[PDB]
C-alpha cells in the first residue's frame, strides 16, 4: 500500500469477493 485510502477500500473488496461468506457448497447438503 501507498495511497491508505484506494488501499482500505481496495484491500476490503478484494478480501470480501475472495471469502464471500465462503461459499463451499450451496444447494441443500452444505458440505465443507
Ligand atoms: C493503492 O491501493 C491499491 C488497492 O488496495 C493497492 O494495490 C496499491 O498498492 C495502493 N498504492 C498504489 C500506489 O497504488
Amino acid at each position: 500500500c501507498s495511497n491508505l485510502s484506494t488501499c482500505v477500500l481496495g484491500k476490503l473488496s478484494q478480501e470480501l469477493h475472495k471469502l464471500q461468506t465462503y461459499p463451499r457448497t450451496d444447494v441443500g447438503a452444505g458440505t465443507p
